[PDB]
């Protein structure tokens, strides 16, 4: 399905770890769908080199120029760069519908049946469950959509200062229309709801399809003891996942550019 | 409407504060229903006849007694003591229909609208949003029901030991079914969330129809100075509600009986 996407975003060479990571599992379980990756100037040559061959298409978004859309915007509210940056994905209408998921998710399953949802699919935020998390989206390249986005984000911000914000202001209708436009919170399974309902995380956690690194230290800030094959220093299992991917696919692949 | 009520339940005289607060909550803001409180022989006398002034009905559960139905579920499942007190609410068929709440929740405005809902009808848990919270649902009294719930409780018991797991397991297809059955969380509102997600409460939180509150610390357990008119040692707002509602209604109710 090449009008079909995966679309991630990374800002920096920390973030496009967690997009390595991600592309890398999506491909790991199989996806019939396409890969996009949004890059900032930011991220690093070599990076940008991994990302070309994780992902199907690596799109450059610079919204520090002038010449971007989003760029006035920016200027009026410079707190939501990394947000303009991830609205560029609705500028993917080579795309006709994407699953959008941050740097810092990952996949554990299949999800391509995502690709049945319409715009605008997300998971509930833990903590104000009337929002949906902005982690997992299911959404449609418009320009319109963009447009539309980034006149809201100049006019009103976001309510958070951050994408979700934006987002849940705009797709505002997601709490009480159309419970498919709920996504399984396994769809989107923020790594903090491990502890804020363990007995929760312990009857439905095993059909986790795709976590959520949440919280002040991501996958890339922990060490991984390559021998034991686990995080030190916590219910590690999934930064496990991350890890090994990392370490299997991922820094392999960053290492034969050295070359 | 008299076959509608909202009913909440107390097992111990802490907690009968709390639903003398929200029946009186629930007076206060006007609700057309009756209102219903299930009570165990461990509430005292002083807070019972409180209690028969408050609610419309006070029914007494004893599922201590070989005579209850859920008393044999106890045995065999202890830890599920409340659920079981809880389950009750179901026997209560002289109403066709009820919203139960926990006795920490507390009204900030009038929920009637609640009545349109179906059972079973029921706020996202923060945490894990796909289980709905079960501080506050729309329910319909059914022996059957109830004994399908005693039959759940007994051979599977609660997956988080609580009341919420069961009737998450029973009622399971809240999280992909119907999001009329979603009540918006501000039906709901989990004072934890204050913090969880802050951002959010500030765009979200003064439309607070309901606030559940959850975490150690019950609003009985603070100091509450009636001088400043606030709770000390927190956004207390929400505290300092119940407490004006305890302090100018509750407690002048509980001290005519020493005469
Ligand atoms: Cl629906």
């Amino acid at each position: 399905m090449t009008d079909q996407a995966f679309v991630t975003l990374t800002t920096n060479d920390a973030y496009a770890k967690g997009a390595l990571v991600l592309g890398s599992s999506l491909k790991q379980h199989r996806t019939s769908r396409r890969l996009a990756v949004l890059t900032t100037p930011q991220v690093s040559d070599t990076m940008r080199k991994a990302l070309e061959i994780v992902f199907d298409e690596v799109i450059t978004v610079d919204i520090l120029d002038s010449g971007d859309s989003a760029h006035l915007t920016l200027m009026k509210r410079p707190e939501l760069g990394v947000t303009l940056t991830k609205l560029h994905c609705w500028s993917l209408t080579q795309y006709s519908k994407c699953v959008f998921m941050d740097a810092d998710t990952l996949v554990l399953a299949n999800i391509d049946d995502l690709f049945e949802r319409e715009e605008l699919s997300a998971a509930p935020d833990p903590g104000w469950p009337d929002c949906f998390n902005s982690g997992v989206f299911v959404y449609q390249p418009s320009v319109e959509t963009y447009n539309q986005l980034l006149h809201v984000a100049s006019e009103q911000g976001s309510f958070d200062g951050g994408d979700q914000g934006l987002l849940n202001t705009f797709f505002n209708s997601w709490a009480t229309t159309d419970i498919r436009k709920h996504l399984p919170f396994i769809y989107n399974l923020s790594s903090i709801s491990i502890f804020s309902y363990l007995p929760a995380f312990k009857a439905f956690g095993a059909n986790a399809k795709v976590v959520h690194f949440l919280g002040q230290t991501k996958p890339w800030n922990y060490t991984y003891d390559t021998k034991t094959k686990s995080v030190r220093s916590t219910h590690p299992q999934f930064l496990n996942v991350w890890w090994d991917i990392f370490t299997t696919s991922v820094v392999p692949l960053l290492q034969q550019f050295g070359l």
